[PDB]
């Protein structure tokens, strides 16, 4: 059975206006700025953007790849599709 999101959980995570995006749950750094109550730091490959989300619009990845796997014409996203195939878990700063 499903946890609750932790650092290092691999999404697509949804934003208004944009298809649900390959995606990871950030750690928050030593001295860095947090998110509000109940938000996640969402870190999005290929952009490497980060923004605050809550889990309704969190889809984590293994469940939802042959949906939302797919090339996109969107600035970035299929960097990002490779970035979270190949090395999800890599510094990107």
């Amino acid at each position: 059975m499903p946890h609750a999101f932790k650092p290092g959980d691999l999404v697509f995570a949804k934003m208004k206006g944009y298809p649900h995006w390959p995606a990871r749950i950030d750690d928050i750094a030593d001295g860095a700025v947090k998110p509000p109550p109940n938000k996640y730091p969402i870190f999005f490959f290929g952009t490497h953007e980060t923004a605050f989300l809550g889990p309704k619009d969190l889809f984590p990845y293994d469940k939802s790849k042959d949906k939302y796997g797919k090339p996109n014409k969107r600035k970035g996203f299929n960097e990002g599709l490779w970035e979270i195939q190949n090395n999800p878990h890599a510094s990107y700063s």
